């Protein structure tokens, strides 16, 4: 039982820019994900605070850096917080219209790509890098999902009958043809030390 929905304009204007814009600095994109991973857990750590029960779905917080050749993708896994439907489908894309177009007006007055991430928007840099996006997600109040697009101007969200995740986030980037040298061990390990060095949780990039 697939569900499509069209992006809001502003947001499917966003995702042509990211595919259409010659940038070669692409590398960002993880930064943003890592980034994005860090927010996910310390928000599922502020929550358990108050509430220890939060943690019953799962008491490590990490990010795992999962490259496969074979599939060429590349997923970044966390033990954050998760998604629930509601952010998936509509919540998460109201918050990106505002971003978005304070993005795309810095863009026109000289700022670059590499400043995305500064308008909430830094998730589809993924787009610099991957052809299609699949997010597999599972917050504590709701059920397992998983999003994906291919741009387009739409997107997909499904129950994720696949191997339950306990909670949490798992990005995978289907990546472009030109684009596996981020399933290079080097590469992924160049990136982290140059852009996601003070992460406060453990990074663990896996070797195939
Ligand atoms: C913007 C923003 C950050 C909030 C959404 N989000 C993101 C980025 C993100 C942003 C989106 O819109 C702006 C979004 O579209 C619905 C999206 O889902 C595909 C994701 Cl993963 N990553 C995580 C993550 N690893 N874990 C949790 F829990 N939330 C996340």
């Amino acid at each position: 039982e697939v569900e499509t929905f069209a992006f809001q304009a502003e947001i499917a204007q966003l995702m042509s820019l990211i595919i259409n814009t010659f940038y070669s600095n692409k590398e960002i994109f993880l930064r943003e994900l890592i980034s994005n991973s860090s927010d996910a857990l310390d928000k599922i750590r502020y929550e358990s605070l108050t509430d220890p029960s939060k943690l019953d779905s799962g008491k490590e917080l990490h990010i795992n850096l999962i490259p496969n050749k074979q599939d060429r993708t590349l997923t970044i896994v966390d033990t954050g917080i998760g998604m629930t439907k509601a952010d998936l489908i509509n919540n998460l894309g109201t918050i990106a219209k505002s971003g978005t177009k304070a993005f795309m007006e810095a863009l026109q007055a000289g700022a670059d790509i590499s400043m995305i991430g500064q308008f909430g928007v830094g998730f589809y840099s993924a787009y610099l890098v991957a052809e299609k996006v699949t997010v597999i997600t599972k917050h504590n109040d709701d059920e397992q999902y998983a999003w994906e697009s291919s741009a387009g101007g739409s997107f997909t969200v499904r129950t994720d009958t696949g191997e339950p995740m306990g909670r949490g986030t798992k990005v995978i980037l289907h990546l472009k043809e030109d684009q596996t040298e981020y399933l290079e061990e080097r590469r992924i390990k160049e990136i982290v030390k140059k852009h996601s060095q003070f992460i406060g949780y453990p990074i663990t990039l896996f070797v195939e």
